[PDB]
């Protein structure tokens, strides 16, 4: 039995949180938004996968320095708020503790690093799901859910790596969930890229879901032409995708349920988009080694234009 | 004193006819929306540049069968509807007149040859103007409102097509219009290209007005690369555009008060939106000479797939 901190519990942390909790686990959540709600009536999870699941009573705190110290701390958040999430994670953080960030985009991990104690192992969990918060304390999880996990920076070698990597794997295995250990984060982060750059952007810049984007021809033959763009400027920087992996994910999308990506949600809200993580880094990544990515750097463009409208 | 017939009286037609009308000219025009308002009120013109002007009784038809014989035929209908336009520019025209299209896009004039006889001659009218129907019956002129025209087909030699093209550019020239003589009417076409690829489809693409777009960084950026895709573009194909075109066209827009592109318009009242002769056709002229545009591509492809939503 691990000590698990949840530090951002959206519909992310809620999710693997409470798949945690209901496997056994002693699962502390930080809340920052909804946490008198969720004290009160809990955590409930409707999902088409796992059923319907209810936590209650949660063991929640407004406040990371009531927090006990945890072995594992689950990062959900935003990668928009990172650098306050830092005295969080400190605070929350038993010694030598995992830092696992369940979180997209790239270089994350690194612009992380400089804000926590190298005593710390911290890793990236790129999660495949389609999850979204419902009404308070809902958690609407629609399909997928996958986690791979991979090892960033932190006091072990590089056998101790590996086995932390495979430990962390286990847990959301041992919940019911499927994990993969990766050899290698950033390849990783390059592989959910091609997934959340094209539909995130579109979704928000076409006011649309994936069903819609994937049933006009138009929509996807550029969603395709998207993925080609991070497919390569994955390889010029050095990291080979699957492949066909352009027409691996379009078909997980087919039979995906009608889906509305995060940034949807955020642009709906008014809340920051994460263009940092999900475009920028990318894009200086890609042209720091040559290779341009024409869409992409014109769907960012177009997403920094909408933000900074009304 | 020539005998001119508009043929789609909107915020083009109406502006060049009520300014030949103004300058003593015989204008008839032809009215398939505000018939009636017009014939009764009259047509206005509130202009920055030209002052009020009102055309009252207006000559105005329902039918194009009638109208008299004209000399001059000015379209002013958007590009989509110039295959159901062909019958009525027949019925209007008199022996060798002279169809003059005052519209944007490309390939229009080869896209309109076969359906009208070879004694007419087919001439393009670029138009560099900031108009917009206003009230019924009322035009909004806000800024320029010069045409660059050229010869496309027709029973003229050599000599013949620049005397004809001169006659045409006489005409606004004595209505106190700038109007510039052509030698290449397919390079003028690419020209006003570089103008109407990017701010016509971001300004729906973004649900913005032209200051906006051309205050924020991101989509001044956006903008200058659409700009570099066409002119490269129109190399490709053999046509050479002036040095530092782009900046040169982004200072005039800078100088340019607040300006909705027609096809914010036409997005904006549900009308179809002029893809076909602004995007498809210089998409397909690339294509056809080796040159790719990814940025206008993508517009392109986003553009169609909003017109097939909702
Ligand atoms: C299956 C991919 C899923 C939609 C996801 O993980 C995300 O929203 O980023
Ligand atoms: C000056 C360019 C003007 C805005 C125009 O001609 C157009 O809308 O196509």
């Amino acid at each position: 039995q691990q000590r698990i901190g949840v530090i951002g519990t959206g519909a992310i942390g809620g999710f693997y949180g409470l798949m945690l909790a209901h496997a056994g686990h002693d699962v502390h959540f930080l809340l920052r938004s909804e946490f008198e709600a969720v004290n009160r009536a809990g955590l409930s999870l409707n999902s088409a996968v796992h059923g319907f699941r209810r936590l209650a009573p949660v063991q929640a705190y407004h406040s990371a320095q009531d927090m006990p110290p945890c072995d594992w701390l689950l990062v959900g958040a935003k990668t928009t708020g990172n650098h306050e999430l830092a005295p969080l994670i400190r605070a929350a953080a038993a010694p030598g503790a995992k830092v696992l960030l369940l979180q997209n985009g790239l270089g994350v991990e690194e612009r992380l690093r400089p804000l926590l104690p190298e005593s710390l192992h911290l890793l990236g969990g790129l999660c495949f799901i389609c999850v979204h918060r419902g009404e308070p304390g809902v958690i609407e999880h629609q399909a997928y859910g996958g986690v791979n996990l991979g090892y960033h920076s932190g006091p072990a070698d590089e056998r101790r790596r590996r086995e932390i990597v495979e430990e962390g794997a286990a847990l959301f295995r041992e919940s019911g969930l499927e994990s993969t250990a990766m050899p290698d984060l950033e390849q990783a982060r390059w592989q959910k890229l091609v997934w959340n750059i094209p539909y995130n952007g579109l979704s928000v810049l076409l006011k649309s879901s994936t069903a819609p984007l994937m049933a006009n021809a138009d929509s996807r033959s550029l969603i395709e032409a998207i993925m080609e763009e991070v497919i390569g400027a994955a390889g010029a920087c050095g990291f080979i995708l699957p492949e066909g992996y352009a027409d691996q994910l379009l078909a997980a999308t087919e039979r995906m349920p009608d889906y509305r990506p995060s940034m949807y949600h955020d642009f709906a809200h008014g809340r920051p988009l994460e263009l940092a993580a999900i475009y920028a880094a990318p894009l200086a990544r890609a042209a720091a080694a040559g290779y341009r990515m024409p869409r992409v750097e014109a769907l960012h463009q177009a997403l920094r234009f909408l933000e900074a409208q009304p």
